[PDB]
């Protein structure tokens, strides 16, 4: 008798997404250590439904190793999303078999129980054959393809339809009123949509011939400009990557100053790289609209770097690399698959629907040189820009909140790594982990030595760091650069997507008219009702108590971080909440 909620006791859970149900014939087989069962027929599996069956075997099978599912068409094929199967066996044991896959009827689906296993744990043929065939199937279905010259390699799929079925689908107001203010312009380099470019200047670049006389009115400590550099109070945003893209663009240098109120404000702007009479150093002491238009041009450049580099290349395409490497080299039963699969959810499909729908390609090609592993290790990357000291640079909330979430994910990956890897040798000898890391280096990052990506991982520490890169990039870093886009780029003058006139080549000439003639004549910033936020793991790939306790500790820690950020934001002029963990999605899904 069959009991449907909404010998062996078999429970089948159908997904809650639409079209998850099927009307087709479902056959179940049990593979035990002492024999296999005949194919049993189950009779429809509706969306959200849990169907339970009582199955009597012809013989005693021993400990159940695998469950097998075949979907024969009843009339027309009907894709079926299977969440999991469980068994209560004749010997009283309860065994859970995580699936979370679409079943199209094209092949048999064979599931391990949910206890996570390294290759080293699988010594009987039944299990070694399953694992080997799974990886061979994965590496035929998930392949590398060069979409555009020089890009990280992506998925071998022209259309979203061609992907394997499993991986298919107030601040605005403030900007409007204050976008002309030097303070607001400076604030965004630390806490707007693109807070990753500014760095501490340690000597003035020869290509920016600014003098203490030019900026004396902006300096407030009775020091020369070169003395202020040496005291660490001068910062720079340099868009030289835009230089040499041939749809009008510039490649500005923007010099900034930490004033006595400890706020970083712009003090000089050169709109192109090569200094000259027709490339002036604009200053806040210039005519109102000279300085205003210089700033708009920097806002335009920051926008384009942000869209193509900060966002697309360094979070979307990087996350897709990690996701393809995971599907190709880690079987479902591997603990790093179980950990990472929720953080690459939808990443490949999002990128694929974008690709199907010149100068932007060059920007990616030029930024590949800086797409390093160290650049993705958030604490080290902050320090490499000289921005680490909170005593020195006190209003860098992207840094402060990133550090806490980076450290929370690091704590979690370490606990997980220590449950499943007893020492450093087990990490080094894990052949699937080594092939996963190697695919990233060789295929995703093209094998470029200067990427700094590890060729192998040989300790628990190093593996924890590497998993934190993957998870932080897909979750926190993506949210910080994606969800402030409506706040900061919905007022066009603060973020022009195109420019209709060339940059001004002299002072005292631009009018409010010329500013209007230069400027042009929300989708990606929204969350969804389904949205899964950092540490929500409804798909139970892990079923074991130790890792489940580690996940609960991870959530509690993220909850403490939410409270810290909320109490910090209570006292702030303009709250920074993009890195509050209740707002950080698990993955790149938008
Ligand atoms: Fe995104």
């Amino acid at each position: 008798s069959h009991h449907h909620h909404h010998s062996y006791t078999v429970t089948v859970a159908t997904g809650s997404q639409e079209h998850a149900g099927t009307d087709d014939y479902i056959y179940l087989s049990l593979v035990g250590s002492a024999g296999c069962s005949e194919k049993h027929l189950l009779d429809s599996f509706e969306r959200g439904a849990v169907d339970s069956y009582d199955v009597t075997v012809d013989e005693e099978l021993g400990e159940i190793q695998l469950v097998r599912i075949e979907k024969r068409k009843y009339g027309s094929n009907d894709d079926w999303y299977l969440k999991y199967i469980t068994l209560k066996t004749p010997h009283g044991d309860y065994i859970e078999f995580p699936c979370y896959r679409w079943i199209t009827g094209d092949v048999e689906v064979v599931l391990r129980d949910g206890r996570a296993k390294l290759a080293r744990d699988d010594q009987i043929h039944i299990l070694k054959q399953h694992r080997r065939k799974e990886l061979e199937t994965r590496q035929k279905q998930y392949r590398w393809m060069e979409w555009n010259p020089g890009f990280p390699l992506s998925i071998d799929a022209k259309c979203h339809k061609d992907l394997p079925r499993d991986i298919q689908f107030t601040i605005s107001e403030r900007v409007m009123n204050h976008w002309q203010e030097d303070l607001m312009f400076g604030y965004q380099f630390l806490n707007g949509a693109n807070p990753v470019l500014i760095r501490r200047c340690t000597e003035l670049p020869e290509k920016l011939p600014v003098t203490t006389e030019m900026v004396e009115c902006s300096l407030e400590r009775q020091l020369s400009l070169e003395q202020e550099v040496q005291q660490g109070n001068i910062f720079i945003v340099d868009f030289e990557l835009l230089d040499g893209i041939d749809q009008f663009l510039a490649a500005p240098i923007c010099l900034l100053y930490k004033n006595l109120a400890n706020k970083i404000v712009p003090i000089a702007i050169q709109l192109n790289q090569i200094p000259g009479d027709e490339n002036p150093i604009f200053l806040p002491s210039d005519a109102k609209y000279d300085w205003l238009l210089a700033k708009i041009w920097v806002r335009s450049s920051d926008f384009h770097v942000h869209q193509t580099i900060t966002h697309l290349l360094r979070t979307h395409l990087v996350s897709e690399v990690f996701g393809i490497a995971m599907y190709r080299q880690l079987p479902a039963v591997h603990p790093i698959f179980k950990l990472l699969v929720a953080h690459v959810r939808f990443t490949i499909a999002i990128n694929t629907k974008a690709r199907e729908q010149g100068g932007h390609v060059q920007m990616v090609q030029r930024a590949m040189k800086d797409l390093t592993y160290a650049s993705l290790c958030f604490p080290e990357a902050i320090k490499a820009r000289g921005m680490e000291s909170k005593e020195d640079i006190p209003y860098y909330f992207y840094r402060d909140d990133g550090l806490l979430v980076w450290e929370a994910i690091r704590t979690f990956t370490a606990e997980v790594v220590d449950i499943y890897y007893e020492g450093d040798q087990v990490v080094e000898e894990d052949p699937e982990l080594q092939d996963f890391v190697n695919d990233v280096y060789v295929y995703g990052m093209r094998g470029r030595k200067s990427s700094g990506f590890p060729k192998s991982v040989k300790s628990r520490e190093q593996l924890s760091e590497y998993l934190t890169v993957v998870i932080f990039t897909a979750s926190a870093q993506h949210a910080a650069v994606n969800f402030g886009q409506y706040d900061w780029a919905s007022w066009i003058p603060n973020a022009p997507p195109t420019m209709r006139a060339p940059p001004p080549t002299a002072k005292g000439v631009v009018t409010i008219e010329q500013i209007v003639d230069t400027l042009p004549d929300w989708a990606l910033s929204q969350f969804q009702e389904n949205e899964l936020f950092l540490g929500m793991y409804p798909e139970e790939h892990f079923i074991e108590k130790p890792v489940k306790e580690a996940m609960a500790r991870f959530r509690k820690n993220l909850e403490a971080i939410v409270s810290v950020i909320a109490e910090r934001n209570e006292n702030l002029q303009l709250p920074y909440y993009y890195l509050s963990p209740d707002r950080i999605p698990n993955s790149v899904a938008i």
